[PDB]
């Protein structure tokens, strides 16, 4: 079987991203907040670098390997790309569903990262 297609991948990756953020009753992580972002084809990029700040958190483990997928960037926690604007740090709870606007919105133009 060939690899997971990426529509394909785009579908299993949102499904799965609003599975662990409906039944949250409270920040998956320690309250830990990232950086914002401007969302732009680079978003799974730019997204990784953000989430590289966030560490022990397992439920995102999964997701940073998902996103890697899509983005062949392996940023290490001194280098950085999109932080380079000084914007205010916001809660991950908000970053994944601010996020999740733009996944389902590259489906309605079937252009995938």
């Amino acid at each position: 079987m060939g690899p997971v297609p990426p529509s394909t991948a785009l579908r299993e990756l949102i499904e799965e991203l609003v599975n662990i953020t409906q039944n949250q009753k409270a920040p998956l992580c320690n309250g830990s907040m990232v950086w914002s972002i401007n969302l732009t084809a680079g978003m799974y990029c730019a997204a990784l670098e953000s989430l590289i700040n966030v560490s022990g958190c397992s439920a995102i483990e999964k997701t940073q390997r998902m996103l890697s997928g899509f983005c062949p960037h392996k940023v290490s926690a001194g280098q950085f790309s999109s932080l380079h604007v000084r914007d205010t740090k916001i809660e991950v709870a908000q970053f994944v569903k601010d996020l999740l606007l733009h996944l389902k919105k590259l489906f309605r133009e079937g252009r995938f990262n």
